[PDB]
């Protein structure tokens, strides 16, 4: 007979205790995630025309599509019971599975439209050979409110992947529309060439009547990952029966990588997967004026291969320009990277899906928001892909979640340096102004939607700690620790010039207890948020589906000009940790999140660190307690 007690030593076996025993044990309170079962890929989202309400989606239990809607990006609220499925397999289209889709808010019949994946056929990976017709793409309509999506009653209105190609995959449809892609379309082949002539069409584009595109995820075997690009046949918006292929408009060689040693974005790797086009301002996303970004998952392996296993799973994110279709017969239009990164360095972090949210839209509205965004839902496996060695699932009685709902746009890391720092080849940026002197730096800009910050902090009790600095190796508690595993750990860290050259490791020690702590630092040695988790969990020894392996990313701190002087960019670390989800934000351009998954109570001090290796200053240190609820009505 045994009860759960977590001020006591866990059993050395996990997976002996009775089913939903854990299921309080690690679960978040502040997270996206079904009331029990699995999540999967995060698929789906749209702004109700009708409602302005915000609608959220994601696989659940292998079994299709489930959703929830928000009307303030904070608290969420079930579409409906029994797992809250908006459709599943078993129609003609889609007999084994339904996998990823998106959705046009003014579709077929004018009300939201999903365009998914219908499955007919596994296995699908691409390590082994595709089986013809495995993906199709179908359509389905939103009925009573979006709590449930209706397939027409047709065949996939694509109802195969590009002819005679070998695809690795073919899936998760995702739709945008696109000034630039319309113009660059609409032109001549050689009037599309010079900007000038494009640059003023695009000043006339309607959003209103644009055409929609449907970017296809996959590759191509022996060849290339690749993302296909269909639009609704001859640029008609009112055409949703056919799609004309405009070719592969994005394919990069087979495990290949941005830059040489493949350090700032991982590798491009054997297949590309959910992909999502996003179009970025300093202040949001416009599909007129933005700059093109596209994120996506790639799926890598190390040698030799492992048939159906995929060994990494990167979340990345690209952005450059789109230009006409070369010269040769290739795509119609061409996606080139200029910058790429991580949109989430954990290694249990991918299939990002976001999606436009309106500034009319009932949240933006509510909140004061004025300028439309792009926001963005990463998904965090629960068992590592599937792949964890033998978790104890059926005593959690869940599985995964998806991260806290962000905000993407450009963002500029102004008065840099511009030094090698900045000038070195594949990196996650480029240069803005530089006077040779001083540049402004554009990238990608990560922050927690700012509806979802504020009901982060809106309750919770604040203590503050003193500015301090250490020189010599030191772990000191907080003055204050909070008295659970639900807050916001927030943190400047300013390095001195000398610091770049050493291996200085600085940071903090959180879910902490003298049988367990989690490990939050900056390594200069590479540069790297660093979350070691090799003394997190108490249970983890002897129950290996507890991962325990490092997690970290790239961070470089540019040297720059503050108050008048040069100095090493301030490192702005903003730490989530939501019971056993941890998210760590850096400089509002980076994010690393894992599973922490601590067992004692009594593990919740927060300590600073630093190995003694050069000096850190430690300033504004605080914390917020409590987080709050996302589901009030469960
Ligand atoms: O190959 C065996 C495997 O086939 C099916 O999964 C295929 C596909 O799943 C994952 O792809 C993503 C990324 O998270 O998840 C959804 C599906 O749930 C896809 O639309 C999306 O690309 C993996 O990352 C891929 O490597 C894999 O090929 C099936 O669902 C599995 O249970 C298993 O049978």
């Amino acid at each position: 007979s045994y009860h759960l007690d977590t001020t006591a030593p866990p059993p050395t076996n996990l997976s002996t205790l009775p089913n939903n025993t854990l299921f309080h044990l690690w679960r978040p309170r502040a997270h996206i995630l079904p009331a029990e079962g699995q999540i999967g890929d995060p698929c789906a989202h749209y702004t109700d025309p009708s409602t302005g309400l915000f609608h959220v989606g994601f696989l659940h239990d292998g079994d299709g599509i489930a959703g929830a809607t928000t009307a303030n990006l904070a608290t969420y609220t079930d579409t409906s019971d029994n797992g809250s499925f908006l459709i599943q397999p078993g129609g003609k289209n889609d007999p084994v599975a339904v996998f990823d889709g998106a959705v046009i808010p003014v579709g077929v019949n004018n009300t939201p439209t999903l365009l998914y994946t219908s499955v007919s056929f596994l296995p699908i990976h691409w390590s082994i050979p595709y089986t013809r017709g495995s993906e199709t793409q179908s359509l389905a309509v939103a009925r009573d409110g979006g709590r449930r999506f209706d397939k027409l009653d047709q065949g996939p209105v694509i109802a195969d992947h590009p002819f005679a190609v070998d695809v690795t995959a073919f899936r998760a449809p995702f739709v945008f529309r696109s000034a630039r892609l319309d113009v660059l379309l609409s032109l001549d082949e050689e009037v599309a060439r010079n900007e000038t002539a494009v640059q003023q069409a695009v000043d006339g584009w309607t959003e209103k009547n644009a055409p929609w595109y449907v970017a296809v995820s996959g590759g191509v075997h022996g060849v290339g990952p690749a993302q296909f690009l269909y639009r609704q046949n001859g640029g008609n918006a009112s055409e949703f029966q056919y799609w004309e292929y405009l070719g592969e408009w994005w394919q990069e060689a087979t495990n290949s990588s941005w830059g040489d040693e493949g350090t700032w974005a991982g590798r491009w790797g054997f297949n590309f997967e959910t992909g999502n086009v996003l179009f970025l301002t300093e202040e949001g996303h416009d599909p007129q004026t933005g700059e093109v970004f596209v994120t996506l998952g790639t799926e890598g392996s190390g040698l030799p291969i492992v048939p159906q296993v995929s060994s990494i799973h990167d979340m990345l994110w690209a952005a450059g320009e789109v230009g006409v279709g070369s010269e040769q017969e290739g795509a119609k239009v061409e996606f080139s990277p200029s910058m790429a990164g991580f949109l989430d360095w954990g290694f249990s972090a991918y299939a990002a899906a976001g999606k436009v949210l309106p500034a009319s839209s009932a949240v933006s509205k509510t909140s004061g928001v004025e300028v439309d965004r792009y926001v963005s839902f990463v998904w965090l496996t629960g068992d590592q892909y599937e792949q964890a060695d033998g978790f104890p699932t059926a005593q959690q009685g869940w599985t995964g979640s998806l991260l806290l709902p962000r905000e993407l746009k450009v963002q500029t890391v102004e008065n840099v340096v511009d030094n090698e720092l900045v000038r070195e080849e594949g990196v996650s940026w480029v240069v803005g102004e530089s006077d040779n002197q001083t540049a402004t730096l554009r990238t990608l800009g990560i922050t927690i939607a700012r509806e979802t910050k504020a009901a982060l902090l809106a309750n919770g009790s604040v203590t503050a700690e003193e500015d301090r600095t250490l020189q010599t190796a030191a772990v000191v508690p907080f003055a204050q620790s909070p008295s659970s595993k639900f807050f916001v750990l927030t943190a400047q860290l300013e390095f001195p010039a000398s610091a770049r050259s050493s291996p200085l490791q600085s940071g903090f020690e959180i879910l902490a207890s003298e049988l367990e702590r989690t490990a939050i630092y900056y390594q200069f040695s590479n540069e790297s948020l660093v979350v070691d988790r090799s003394q997190t969990s108490a249970a983890a020894p002897t129950n290996p589906g507890l991962d325990s392996f490092t997690e970290s990313g790239k961070l470089r701190l540019f040297d720059v000009i503050e108050n008048g002087q040069e100095q090493v960019e301030t490192l702005d670390l903003t730490v989530v940790v939501d019971n056993a989800v941890v998210e760590v934000y850096a400089n509002g351009r980076f994010a690393l999140s894992t599973w922490a998954r601590s067992w004692y109570d009594n593990s919740t001090q927060i300590r600073f660190f630093h190995n003694g290796e050069g000096e850190v200053q430690f300033r504004n240190v605080s914390v917020s307690e409590g987080l709050y609820n996302a589901w009030p009505e469960r």
